[PDB]
């Protein structure tokens, strides 16, 4: 792993493990979205720093707002997968980290993911109002002019994704996070979301299609206590509307669209 | 990734990643648990199998986990490198046992060390039977003759029975089952993933003032994608050992039973 020549972007290869991919031998999404996550803890790593440092005078975190991946080829049981990253301001809005996935011997993407990330008081949760001036410690370690995984004018993950209404077509109820399903500082990844999305997809669904795009809108976090209902309904390719929420109040968590295709 | 010069024993280095590791910023029993099943498909593969042989899949028999055993000194750091070298070697006609031995790639000490007991089985009946003479012929090329035990020890708590939890249990984590990231290629629930149910009924306290020391599991009955699982502790003792079982919820059928061993930071 390392930054490339200009140090405004970071490189790294990973061979696929066995235990990483799905029953077609090739990685699954969450092993993707675990790939994503490490890269960018040693590009964080790498320019001196979900934590970063500085702004922590204020008990200031970076949170996750939106996930959006689209995986064209899948990575083998044995293959190199190189992955490249960088962020992005926007502005008074946050920060954009985007990905690049090729492959090691061809050199060709085969994956592209964008997120959409925010600052927030990591003790009264909510945010502390994201907005910003003399925070400009982080304009020397991101390329000035634009930079964009999904460049495109109208794209996917940019849309806006709407709330799934009762009652839905398929459900898995009861879904609760064990211990290997939290970080270090004991809060449910944001991987495992993904994974409990999922699990509503019937399992025909999963056998005769591959997951193509998953847009990802994070609203609340889930602790360790709490038990999650995961909602899906066919909106349509095969598109698909998705809905997280707490299996008591039914407090709305995450939402989201995932499309697939046939193989 | 390599065999090493004599071709009996296998290699591996691994870098610790940001999500493998636990509160205390080093990697959780369960990523070693995983580290051990890579290193062991990396073997197998170097070795050319796919562990069936062309004889072991014209009889549609594969070979299934009775008992893993892991004991750990030092959890490797977020960041480090941890070496692991691994190999089997034949039990006569019960079976074959795989050991393993985890090193610091920077100091070269041993870190932690592992041992499982592997059972033939038809993958379509679940019958279990004794190791033929033509199978045992063609993996005895491929393991250490002399004895290569990674637990030599005279009364190693490795080869120790594993009593059944009497009810009530102390401790009980109701109602856990396998999501699609559990189960592997052949969508089985992965080996890991029981350990992990296992740590389920440990009480955080438990988790937040001690370490892991030792884990001994056995494997009875497999637990399906559609089965749900209750996991129950009883403390049987410094050091704080337990006493382990699960079963199905729907109607109590045991799975798994074992014992963990914790001592204070
Ligand atoms: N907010 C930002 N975080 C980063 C990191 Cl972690 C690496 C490189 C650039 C930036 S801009
Ligand atoms: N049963 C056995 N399987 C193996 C493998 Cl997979 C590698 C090396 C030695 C042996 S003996």
């Amino acid at each position: 792993g390392s930054l490339t020549e200009d140090g405004l972007s970071y490189k790294e290869k990973f061979v696929v493990r066995s235990y990483e991919v799905g029953s077609n031998k090739t990685a699954t999404v969450e092993t993707i979205a675990n790939l994503l996550q490490e890269v960018g803890c040693n590009h964080a790593q790498s320019v001196g720093f979900a934590t970063t440092t500085t702004m922590r005078k204020l008990h200031l975190i970076w949170v996750t707002a939106r996930m959006h991946i689209e995986i064209y080829k899948y990575p083998a049981w044995g293959d190199v997968v190189e992955i490249e990253t960088w962020c992005q301001s926007e502005g008074r809005i946050g920060t954009r980290r985007d990905w690049i996935l090729k492959d090691s011997v061809t050199g060709e993407v085969t994956g592209r993911a964008t997120s959409k990330w925010v600052m927030m008081n990591q003790d009264t949760r909510r945010l502390q109002k994201v907005s910003d001036d003399v925070r400009d410690e982080y304009l020397v370690f991101c390329p000035q002019e634009p930079r964009l995984a999904f460049p495109e004018e109208n794209n996917r993950s940019l849309k806006k994704i709407p709330k799934l209404e009762d009652p839905a077509q398929y459900s898995m109820i009861g879904l609760k996070p064990r211990r290997a399903d939290l970080d270090m500082n004991q809060h449910v990844n944001n991987v495992t979301y993904i994974g409990w999305v999922l699990e509503s997809i019937p399992q025909e669904i999963v056998d005769t299609h591959e997951l193509q795009v998953i847009t990802l809108d994070y609203r609340r976090e889930c602790q360790q206590d709490d038990v999650v209902d995961s909602l899906t309904t066919t909106t349509s390719d095969s598109q698909f509307l998705h809905l997280l929420r707490l299996s008591g109040d039914g407090q709305e968590i995450n939402r989201g669209t995932t499309l697939w295709r046939k193989k």
